[PDB]
């Protein structure tokens, strides 16, 4: 059977909740279902090794994923006593099936490392990008040229690999062993793109190809950047995340119906920056702001410093005028610098609409589990994210 | 069957994911499970009527979730054209079945309200006070002796209620319709108290009244101070709330154990106060520091503020020596008074703890919900409040 394993970087219950309310239609009545309120199904605690207290990282909350063993935090794949864990790729190729990893950062990153790859820690981009190659995986799509060197990619090309840089070129892949990187680093945000399809491209191509193999497949997407967003303090851009985020799970959907045997998971791997549905004593989320935000903030600090006459600027970007004392505020931010400008721009945001956020690191809230398929109530109610690896492990092809 | 509805004001997820830290047992490797992990089917969205935006108050949700009807913030089982909604305390009646409501916030407060009585605004104390002489519900406990004139009170005793004012007179009480209000507004905060089994009394003592009837009981139960707490941003105090909370929760599985033709559904109204495990950019919550503290922020700072010798009283009532810079922005707090003493302490917890806040009203992130019993599986998945008003009344008898 085919198996998706989706996890939205950081999309603690406040980012679904919001993405509900940011994307309510302000002239229908009622408020519309999102994807995830259809799919819903439990929680789960995202709590590391006890060594790394009850706050985890992505590297041991993707471990713990992948493994179905908890680990400190940083730990990509190995447990507390630096063991390699066998990630439920490994089964899957053990079991003849196809693997893949289809993301929004770099393909080395946190998460789609610990399930390719095993290292004692997640800063050691280059070797996990390295060790990638033994993973053997069908499809490897996302971002970070800059951690493979034409003599890697060698390595990749001899392995059956073929090597793209650019979404153009997607259509002309039709067979297994792809190596998709997009962008330097991470790819681009959704708020300052075309539009919000690129995870949902990147998910489809690996459908496309994962499905030829009659024995299975098991996928891993992830919408990276919310957490980015999140970190940054970023709800214009978390938003936008959270959509592209919503599209491919769509992309998904859609395969199933056509799929029935297959299992879907959605789950985040931890929130990130406390983000809050109203803030400072206000009973309200003013989203018809928001939408009209057409810009990141990062976009909008750069464009206001490189223009000379840039007040006109920012308030097309941000949808809305601003008043004289923000206006000062951006002013002498901007006399500072592009950070903290964009600082200045998040906090007139942010109290606009009455968005709040308690840090710019990661909070230990239960995260939503979602699942659609035939095997979808095995993941009801509470359980640990480490029980979530032993589920999708469980619905693996026999032993012998 | 028998039926309990148990809200636990204010408790988003993170209050629920906290106290499963707070309670962690350091000596133990693992986490053990708290009620509400073994509890959870689902979770529910709380926004109201539309014309209110998207964070609820607790009048407007608590309508919600005894009525099935979405309504403007600060509405009592009113729609969002004023007019009055059957309550499932209500339906239960008209069933011939027992009724009952015990809270820590005044029996008039906005969900006790909801359950018992119809007003437009929560604000009208004195109204929905009255109001509940209408209701008959059997039993009605919690704090609001401040609402409830003697003459009140003389009308109540000529339906056949039972009135008192202490807990020592529980015992005295066997029989159904009971008025008990045990203090001027809220019950006593859990940390400056006793002990955290008040709430867990004043259930037992509703599940032994209520369960006489044969033909069932529809009780509320409610943490009411869980979203005080959140709104002073007291996350010392609020875990102590819920551990109240949760007692009373283990209170009513054993009566399930007991009772088998049962339903229990535990949920929250709204979260408040956007609590969060971890802040300001540390990925951590020092759950070591909290644990300590032993008195809420409130009653240290009054003690302060009225001591002569006052240093070496905050420490031992914080479980941590107060450093230089924190001692200096307490001695000046202390100057201004009790409630900006307050916030000084509160501010070195959070700081200490790494437990953030982003208001001190209502956020609307969806909260979770729990359930025991045969009919538990109707609430799994996601749902919007008003359905689980809609599922507990479908179980109804008829
Ligand atoms: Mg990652
Ligand atoms: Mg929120
Ligand atoms: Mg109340
Ligand atoms: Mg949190
Ligand atoms: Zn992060
Ligand atoms: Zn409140």
């Amino acid at each position: 059977m085919g198996m998706i394993i989706m996890v939205g970087d950081g999309m603690g219950p406040a980012y679904t909740s919001a993405y509900r309310y940011f994307q309510d239609n302000p002239d229908t009545e009622e408020i519309e279902q999102t994807v995830f309120d259809r799919l819903l199904v439990g929680m789960a605690s995202t709590y590391p090794a006890r060594e790394s207290g009850y706050v985890t990282d992505s590297a041991a909350s993707a471990t713990a994923l992948a493994t179905g063993f908890k680990s400190y935090n940083g730990a990509i794949a190995v447990d507390i006593n630096k063991r390699p864990l066998t990630t439920i790729m490994q089964m899957a190729k053990a079991r003849g099936m196809s693997t893949g990893v289809a993301v929004t950062a770099q393909v080395n990153h946190a998460t789609p490392a610990a399930f390719l790859t095993h290292n004692e820690s997640r800063k050691n981009y280059e070797a996990i990008a390295a060790d990638m190659l033994k993973s053997d995986a069908d499809v490897i799509l996302g971002g970070g040229r800059k951690y493979f060197s034409e003599a890697l990619v060698s390595q990749f090309s001899a392995k059956g690999y073929q090597h793209i840089t650019e979404l153009a070129q997607l259509d002309s892949i039709t067979q297994p062993k792809v190596l998709g990187l997009f962008a330097e680093v991470q790819l681009p945000w959704v708020i300052d793109d075309t539009d919000a399809n690129t995870l949902s491209k990147l998910t489809q191509k690996s459908l496309d190809l994962l499905s030829q193999n009659e024995k299975g497949f098991v996928l891993l997407v992830e919408g990276s950047l919310i957490d980015w967003a999140g970190h940054n303090n970023d709800i214009a851009t978390a938003m936008a995340e959270m959509q592209g985020f919503a599209n491919a799970i769509e992309v998904v959907e859609q395969y199933i119906r056509q799929h029935p045997d297959t299992l879907l998971v959605v789950t985040a791997d931890h929130n990130t920056g406390g983000l809050s549905i109203g803030a400072n004593g206000e009973y309200q989320w003013d989203t018809k702001l928001p939408k009209g935000i057409s810009a990141s903030p990062a976009s909008i600090a750069t464009h206001a410093i490189a223009a000379d006459d840039w007040q006109a600027g920012v308030n097309q970007q941000l949808g809305f005028d601003v008043n004289s004392t923000e206006l000062q505020q951006l002013t002498n931010a901007r006399m500072q610098g592009k950070s903290t400008l964009e600082v200045a721009l998040k906090k007139i945001i942010d109290t606009r609409s009455y968005t709040g956020w308690t840090t710019s690191g990661h909070t230990g809230v239960d995260v939503q589990v979602f699942a659609m398929g035939p095997a979808a109530d095995l993941f009801k109610g509470n359980q640990d994210n480490t029980h979530i690896a032993e589920k999708m492990m469980s619905l693996l092809p026999k032993v012998n």
